[PDB]
């Protein structure tokens, strides 16, 4: 009866982006949280953080939420065969199949963003398209039981959207309050609308090169989806 | 690299991990940084949602660090009456470049007394606690007073770590990880101060750590009576 949440755990993974969404849901009641990665034990984030991986794949239980996080570890499993299956079969019968930053990726690759409206991180948007989703430039983008939350941090908005979903807006509310979620960024640098010129470019070529090889395996899983 | 930025999180049994996590991302992309996590030894903590995390030292091992930072969390009250670790704060804020916490990792502080006389917040339920430490209580997102920073409630080490991002470095390069992360929060509600939240759940939430307070209260001021002596 408790609600089943599911995080995959996967190395290279940016942390914040499960660890954010994880505070979150695991504040409310009649909440179990995995974190599912092929074998239970050490996961190693992108950072050098080292998380812990609950369950594998074989013991995870029936999920109510799948959650996939972003990270420089998409690469390998928009690739992986294994993950990519693990993740449709929780799909299959999962309330919300849901994702935060490039995690949508990976849904692409799966199959499970076509014909859908979806989200990711400002700097690989571009790659939403050849994945079959309908691009939307909104930091939660909610399409029937899909919802998909913009870059890193947009993971704490997408968890309260979603906590109010499997809830109702009180519980939210509760969850928010003892969060102390009430942003005050020092900057307002956190869109490339709004983020000076000279940042907007530095963030462009730093993301240039991950760009690239993203393209190169976009366009490799949307060929394997159409043959 | 050898001439690395030294940044150390206290990671101990029931911290709210998000405390730690938020800030270690934001920090971790800086250039030429190490960040540590430490404990009485290396190991496995778990922290109050049930997520565990890995020390990597020991207080004995840990190199002086350019910058400490306490969490906060449940496990609190524990370390404001753990001679060990309010040692190692105290030896570690003597050189330290900057002295940081978020959430009621600012009442650790407070009882290793270094807030006497100085600014700070914590999270809004627990702010009263400060004034017994000595501290002059602000109610602002992030504080700084000298080289001691501190944030607000939990998701406030956000805010906290870019400012500190932009003293360590400057401006441009904390814009920088601010547009990396995408760190243009847009909360469905308008929940996330006692001050905007519906009165309804401002007052189940009192209601709900009434207890805490009352037991955090009589360990604050036995740990400012050690400072008194």
């Amino acid at each position: 009866m408790a609600v089943q949440i599911g995080f995959l755990l996967f190395p290279e993974v940016q942390q914040l982006d499960l660890t954010g969404p994880h505070d979150v849901l695991a504040s409310l009641p009649d909440v179990q949280v995995h974190l599912i990665w092929k074998e239970p034990g050490p996961v190693v984030a992108s950072s050098g953080l080292v998380l812990q991986a609950t369950t594998s794949f074989a013991d995870c239980p029936p999920l109510d939420v799948i959650c996939i996080p972003g990270g420089t570890g998409v690469g390998a499993l928009m690739e992986d065969p294994q993950a990519l299956a693990f993740i449709r079969q929780q799909a299959a019968r999962a309330r919300y199949v849901t994702s935060v930053c490039t995690g949508s990726l990976v849904l692409g690759a799966a199959g499970l963003l076509q014909g859908k409206r979806a989200t990711t991180h400002w700097a690989y948007h571009e790659l939403l398209a050849p994945l079959g989703a309908i691009p939307v430039h909104e930091r939660v983008v909610r399409d029937g039981n899909l919802l998909t939350g913009a870059g890193i941090t947009a993971g704490i908005d997408f968890a309260l959207t979603l906590a109010a979903e499997l809830f109702d807006a009180a519980t939210a509310q509760r969850v928010q309050l003892q969060l102390e979620y009430a942003p005050a960024p020092p900057f307002n640098a956190g869109s490339p609308d709004t983020a000076p010129a000279s940042v907007v470019q530095q963030a462009r070529q730093r993301a240039a090169d991950s760009l690239h090889k993203r393209r190169e395996i976009t366009l490799r899983a949307a060929a394997r989806l159409a043959a």
